């Protein structure tokens, strides 16, 4: 089997993808974002707390006749930005884009926290990270990805992300028509739970490329590129007037700027990331100051290619037995 679904920008910033989601007999579709970071698909439901709804699509398993509470099954999920979820479970059929899950874990939040109640485009999360990291307790449950698997033609997924427009998520194929030139792929490390793999360098607009291994996790759920505190100086000491702001929370650029590109390397291959894909706007409506789009990762604790770095690619998550990433420039 696969199946090919579209992903549309949230917002004229990228700010997240948005790919809708069939849940339930009959279908409840909700547009879920595509997370390669974590590993839960929850959403928005009849359970949650009123008060916290707001103008999101609810899922409501009392409506679905496939749905079935996981008895005794709860869910709880602290992200990278301090924003939460938690609810209880059902399971049902989920597709996306042609592809069917029977008995995929549907995680029903009774709770989230401020930052999606005031995204009322994201109905919930479906997580392409690895199953290790779920969080239904407990009995831990398995990804979309995971559960599809054994069905798919090849045990692969594809994101390709555009800028400002529409983008891609297929599921057991590699489109080939899709991308330019080669895909070059790169090991993964699972330890972690993440796509996490070794970038070999990057350069700053047509400055020279310095070879150096920058760990981090190809991560669909982030909007920006965060990067080791040394990689993003060096970025933003060719913008005239940019700095790092700790009362904004990090690097920002006069909106009159024009931003080099920013190159990364993955095994000998390089991926360019253009410099509009860097721009992320005024910091407040009117404002002449900018926000940039590489960060520093220096207070995460690992280093995030998010969608600024995944949209200038076609990338392959290899599910084989020994996964791996692949690359590609389109
Ligand atoms: C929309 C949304 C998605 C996610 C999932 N990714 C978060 C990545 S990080 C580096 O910010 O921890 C969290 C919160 C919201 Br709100």
């Amino acid at each position: 089997s696969t199946g090919s679904a579209t992903t549309t920008p949230i917002d004229s910033l990228d700010d997240a993808y948005i790919t809708p989601v069939q849940i339930g007999t009959p279908a409840q579709t909700l547009n879920l974002d595509f997370d390669t970071g974590s590993s839960d698909l929850w959403v928005f439901s009849s359970e949650t707390t009123a008060s916290e709804v707001d103008g999101q699509t609810i899922y409501t398993p009392s409506k679905s006749t496939t749905a079935k509470l996981l008895s005794g099954a709860t869910w709880s999920i602290s992200y990278g930005d301090g924003s939460s979820s938690s609810g209880d479970v059902y399971t049902d059929t989920v597709s996306v884009g042609g592809l069917t899950v029977t008995g995929q874990a549907v995680e029903s939040a009774k709770k989230v926290s401020s930052s999606f109640t005031e995204d009322s485009t994201i109905d919930g999360l479906l997580g392409l990270a690895f199953s290790t990291l779920n969080t239904v307790s407990p009995t831990q449950q398995k990804t979309f990805f995971d559960n599809a698997k054994a069905s798919l033609d090849s045990p692969v997924f594809t994101a390709d992300l555009g800028y400002h427009a529409p983008g891609t998520y297929n599921f057991g194929f590699i489109d080939t028509t899709a991308y330019t030139g080669s895909i070059t792929y790169t090991a993964v490390s699972t330890k972690q739970g993440f796509w996490e793999w070794t970038s070999t360098g990057y350069a700053v607009g047509s400055g020279t490329f310095k070879s150096t291994s920058i760990d981090g996790i190809a991560d669909t759920g982030t909007t920006l590129l965060y990067l080791p505190a040394t990689v993003v100086s060096a970025y933003w000491a060719q913008v005239s007037g940019a700095k790092s702001s700790s009362s904004v929370g990090g690097y920002v650029f006069p909106c009159s700027a024009t931003l080099p590109s920013f190159t990364f390397g993955v095994g000998s291959a390089r991926i360019v990331i253009p410099g509009d894909y860097i721009d992320f706007g005024p910091i407040s409506t009117g404002s002449s100051s900018c926000f940039g789009g590489i960060q520093s990762s220096a207070g995460i604790g690992i280093n995030i290619f998010g969608d600024v770095a995944l949209k200038a690619a076609f990338v392959v998550f290899n599910g084989a037995t020994t996964p791996t990433l692949g690359f590609a420039s389109k």
